[PDB]
């Protein structure tokens, strides 16, 4: 079928590549403007293939869809829109335009974790299961009926990067390909999302990934890993912003360790720089270990090397 890919990122690129190799006609790719050194990987691949690339800075202005862009979009004659990791607001005129409307990839088990940082919140909340959903776009935020859903276990030390690389990315690509296949056959369902379990969480940016120390170690561990690697959970140490990566929870056994105390404003008690990383305490006095630290515009530095 004739498909428009509206989105970005390496995930967008891979979905594009796989649909193209399944014989679908990609009639256009609609991604974000250059950054400006960087052209989005989705645009790079499409341009090599001679597929039209569009980089609209926005699709609407002062609440109304921009006509010059909506016209450009419609001209390509898509039968289905596929939205891999779309960062832009797409007018419902566009969403609803194609024969089959639009499907969206969302990296959570909808209706849980609606919103753009769903992977982060899966981990921040300490969910034991995660996964992704492919759903039909409607006018709400991540509210449309489910086409298919796929689950995975969340590992106790998963961070955003590990669960994404292991499952959400590679299985997500397959899921989008399978979804389009089911649409091509008229077999794709529209399962109304249940009300029970619906949640929304805010978008994670540096500003709001600051560590709240007045929680148990397990919650701090979940917070760090749920923001690792981006945007990177952080705290002020010695007057500067320090980000934390590579968290694990710790147990007990004495003797081995000799760490050097490190004061962290707000921490329930001082941290310990040890040979294996930075030991942090929760408000329950329990411990977690952070392997890597980062200073503003950060070259990764092992926690063990904070003082040296």
């Amino acid at each position: 079928m004739k498909i428009a890919v509206i989105g970005q990122s390496l995930f967008g690129q891979e979905v594009y590549k796989e649909l193209k190799n399944e014989g679908h006609m990609i009639v256009g790719v609609f991604t974000i403007p250059d950054k400006d050194g960087k052209v989005d990987p989705l645009a790079i691949e499409a341009e090599k293939d001679g597929v039209p690339v569009f980089k609209f800075p926005r699709w609407r202005l002062k609440g109304k869809a921009i006509t010059e862009v909506v016209d450009q979009y419609k001209a390509v004659g898509a039968e289905l829109n596929v939205l891999p990791f779309c960062s832009q607001f797409i007018p419902m005129e566009v969403i609803d335009h194609p024969k089959h409307g639009s499907i969206i990839y969302h990296p959570s088990l909808l209706p849980r974790h609606r919103g753009a940082s769903a992977i982060n919140w899966t981990l921040i909340h300490g969910d034991k299961k995660g996964g992704f959903t492919v759903f039909w776009a409607d006018d709400g935020l991540d509210t449309g009926p489910i086409l298919l859903q796929r689950e995975c276990d969340v590992e106790p030390n998963d961070n955003v990067n590990s669960i994404y690389k292991r499952f959400l990315f590679p299985e997500g690509v397959k899921g989008m390909v399978e979804a389009v296949r089911l649409i091509a056959t008229g077999k794709a369902p529209r399962i109304k999302q249940p009300e029970e379990g619906a949640t929304y969480e805010c978008i994670q940016k540096k500003e709001n990934s600051k560590i709240d120390w007045n929680q148990p170690a397990e919650a701090i561990h979940n917070w760090i890993r749920g923001n690792d690697r981006v945007p990177g959970a952080w705290a002020e140490i010695d007057g500067k912003s320090v980000s934390f990566y590579g968290s694990t929870l710790l147990e007990n056994d004495h003797f081995s360790s000799n760490g050097q105390p490190l004061e962290i404003p707000g921490a329930s008690r001082a941290a310990l720089v040890t040979k294996n990383g930075l030991v942090l305490f929760g408000n329950d006095g329990k411990m977690l270990l952070v392997k890597n630290l980062q200073f503003e515009d950060g070259k990764m530095i092992p926690g063990s090397q904070y003082f040296k």
